[PDB]
């Protein structure tokens, strides 16, 4: 039995079921999600290896070979057709074309379910999926239950990383017009004990960590690499239950009556489905979606313990983020451009500007240093790396407004995440392709001799698809700074 089988057995069936990693029903064998490579814009679907099995990753790898990929659709295994597509603009606009949010990369969250490779949905700020016209999802004050397996170590405080019930107009229509899971350390509304993140319930104009608006000590900081967030709501009653999806039971952080404030009882849920964003399209949050569902009816604590147990069984385990050459901490390297007509330039810098210059043995000591980088363990992820200036120690290469700059490490989380880059076998085949970690859709890329955290096609002029593969492939060579 898969999650939704258990939910069916409990008389609280799924009305929406999403996951890019595995089937949620034992008998499901259809398409899980859809891909689309930047090479030719053509698509393809990835399904389970076998009925109710894990996703056929190799197929995604085959399809995305020597190019970039995005997840265009996360199908609803339930049959209701509540697939999740690119989120539209609402109370806020997305960073993508005409106000849309960004589709996520297909390789930003590689994992293995019981030894089998699969891909999660790594969402950077500005990314979001939605379905404003679902079927079967609770509305009005109707009871419902939901859950999700997220990455307890990927998130922020910006509004809002959700997965649940939202408004069908993509606008904030007031309190009680939402019921979605939330995971982050935002404190603009509710919040819990510790530094976070916290599993909270977005009920519109308020993320709730418990009964009282604002602070609630009953909701603890939950930060496992694989978190199971279970949330349910009914007639003047709801609850927050969390657990290490990798192992163990669900714990109850909240159980009781609706927060005692106008508009929260009875509820006024509209029935749309959102992911990685807020009900009015707030898109400043980040997270990782592995699998999750919504249901009709208030699930019994028992029913949920079964789902959790099944999850633990799925055996989630972080997957390799690196491919290609790769480096070793403490290694001093020099990165050479492979694009035809620029093959004698190296990634260097002029103060905080990271660019490409012509460096050779006649070059000054200063430039050989500005063109030499010390590779240290990824500031935000030990699997990957961060690049430190040889000439300017204490500073690393980080993206800002998507421009590679040379700033000093200020010890913060932001800096850490903006300075982490993961090695991938060069798209053109020559060397490595340095993929951002916090923005898996972006790679080190030179555009008119200046470095950017560019995507294969986008809203920035430097996101150009023209010469992309070459502009993101670099050869690792001996550091000029010896
Ligand atoms: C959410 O958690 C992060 C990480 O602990 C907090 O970030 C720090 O941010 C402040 C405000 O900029 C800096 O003084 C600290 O130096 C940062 N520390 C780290 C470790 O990054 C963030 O403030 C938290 N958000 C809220 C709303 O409380
Ligand atoms: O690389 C992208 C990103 O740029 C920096 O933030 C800019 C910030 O984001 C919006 O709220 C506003 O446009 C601006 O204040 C981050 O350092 C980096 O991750
Ligand atoms: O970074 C070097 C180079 O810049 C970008 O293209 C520049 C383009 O080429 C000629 O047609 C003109 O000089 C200019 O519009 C590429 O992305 C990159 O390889």
């Amino acid at each position: 039995m898969g999650p939704c089988d258990i939910y069916e057995a409990g008389d609280t069936p799924c009305v929406a079921a999403h996951s890019t990693t595995r089937a949620l029903y034992s008998s499901f064998s259809g398409a899980l999600y859809q891909l689309q490579r930047g090479s030719d814009d053509t698509t393809t679907t990835i399904s389970p290896l076998t009925a109710g099995g894990i996703a056929d990753a190799s197929a995604q790898d085959t399809f995305c070979a020597n190019t970039t990929c995005l997840i265009t659709i996360i199908y609803d295994q339930s049959g209701n057709g509540n697939h999740l597509t690119q989120a539209p603009p609402g109370g806020f606009d997305g960073p993508d074309t005409d106000g849309y949010d960004n589709l996520a990369s297909a390789i930003g969250a590689p994992v293995t379910l019981n030894g089998q490779k699969a891909y999660g949905v790594f969402m950077s700020p500005g990314t979001g999926y939605r379905n404003n016209e679902a079927t079967g999802t609770a509305t009005g004050d109707e009871a419902e239950g939901m859950y999700a397996v997220l990455d307890g170590t990927h998130y922020n405080d910006a509004c809002c990383f959700d997965y649940g019930n939202a408004e069908t107009s993509s606008t904030d229509t007031g309190a009680g017009h939402m019921e979605a899971i939330y995971l982050g350390n935002s404190t603009t509304w509710g919040y819990g004990a510790g530094d976070g993140p916290w599993i909270m319930v977005d009920m519109a104009n308020n993320l709730f960590s418990g009964a009282d608006e604002g602070y609630n000590s009953g909701d603890p900081s939950i930060s496992y690499r694989f978190v199971t967030a279970a949330v349910k709501g009914g007639a003047d009653k709801w609850a927050i239950r969390g657990a290490n999806a990798a192992s163990g039971s669900l714990s109850t952080y909240y159980s009781g009556a609706r927060p005692d404030y106008s508009g929260y009882n009875p509820m006024s849920k509209e029935g749309a489905i959102i992911l990685g964003i807020g009900g009015d399209n707030s898109n400043g949050a980040q997270g990782t979606f592995y699998e999750g569902v919504m249901t009709s009816g208030y699930p019994s604590d028992d029913t949920e313990n079964s789902v959790q147990e099944n999850i633990v069984a799925a055996k989630y385990v972080v997957g390799s983020l690196v491919s290609g050459p790769s480096f070793t901490s403490g290694e001093v390297v020099s990165l050479r451009v492979t694009t035809p007509g620029y093959t004698t330039r190296y990634i260097a810098h002029t103060d905080t500007t990271v660019n490409t210059q012509v460096v050779d043995d006649d070059s000054s000591t200063t430039l050989k240093e500005e063109a030499s980088w010390t590779v240290v363990t990824g500031l935000a992820n030990s699997q990957c790396f961060s690049f430190e200036s040889v000439d300017t120690p204490g500073s690393y290469i980080r993206h800002y407004n998507f421009e590679l700059l040379l700033n000093a490490n200020d010890g913060t989380k932001q800096f850490h995440e903006d300075a982490t880059f993961c090695p991938q076998a060069a798209l053109n085949g020559e060397g490595t392709s340095l993929r951002s970690w916090s923005y898996p859709t972006r790679y080190f890329r030179h555009y008119e001799n200046v470095l950017y955290a560019a995507s294969n096609g986008g809203v920035q002029t430097f996101d150009s698809k023209t010469s992309f593969n070459n502009d993101v492939s670099f050869e690792i060579e001996t550091a000029f700074a010896s």
